[PDB]
């Protein structure tokens, strides 16, 4: 996240960090036994990280859980990032409590103007690397799909939004993806992808949760 906060530890306690050895991108736990994050965060050996703030420290209140399947979306383009989102299922269920909650999935699509919750322990630099061991936060505006489009011509679709900022300085970065757009309590976005971080006129661009709720929700009743 550059641009961003200090979230404050665990006031995000739907954020996951995946972890093959380190961590390389965030997810939402959206029951006790799944994750949404993102198709392009797709890998073998993940174990799921919850209940983390510094990623780098054993605090007291983490539950590490490997993943016993993962799924991502049928029409999931890696070229195009059209329909990027996949499910996680956990080979236990976690123990939710205050520091390790689920989020809820969006009933209705959110609005432009909305302002919303990104975060994770992606890079906090829009030029070079630097990378936190706490989570960040970033508050952003979702986007009319018309600045969205005119911000990435032929690139944005109808699975897709922009939030962030035209002017740059505030956005997502490496090492976020996968993670949380919250608005309202609802889990409307996926970090996904962009055109580097925080540069002007090249807003974050997030998968939309809300074309998927029924994909998930008959996924998760079936595996
Ligand atoms: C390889 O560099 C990057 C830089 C930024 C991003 C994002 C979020 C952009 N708002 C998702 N994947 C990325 C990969
Ligand atoms: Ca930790």
């Amino acid at each position: 996240i550059v641009g961003g906060y200090t979230c404050g530890a665990n006031t995000v306690p739907y954020q996951v960090s995946l972890n093959s050895g380190y961590h390389f991108c965030g997810g939402s736990l959206i029951n006790s036994q799944w994750v949404v994050s993102a198709a392009h965060c797709y890998k073998s050996g993940i174990q799921v990280r919850l209940g983390e703030d510094n990623i780098n420290v054993v605090e007291g209140n983490e539950q590490f859980i490997s993943a016993s399947k993962s799924i991502v979306h049928p029409s999931y383009n890696s070229n195009t990032l059209n329909n990027d989102i996949m499910l996680i299922k956990l080979k236990s269920a976690a123990s939710l409590n205050s520091r390790v909650a689920s989020i809820s999935l969006p009933t209705s699509c959110a609005s432009a103007g909305t302002q919303c919750l990104i975060s994770g322990w992606g890079n906090t630099k829009s030029s070079g690397t630097s990378y936190p061991d706490v989570l960040k936060c970033l508050k952003a505006p979702i986007l009319s799909d018309s600045s969205c489009k005119s911000a990435y011509p032929g690139q944005i679709t109808s699975n897709m939004f922009c939030a962030g900022y035209l002017e740059g300085g505030k956005d997502s970065c490496q090492g976020d993806s996968g993670g949380p757009v919250v608005c309202s309590g609802k889990l409307q976005g996926i970090v996904s992808w962009g055109s580097g971080c925080a540069q002007k006129n090249k807003p974050g661009v997030y998968t939309k949760v809300c074309n998927y709720v029924s994909w998930i929700k008959q996924t998760i009743a079936s595996n």
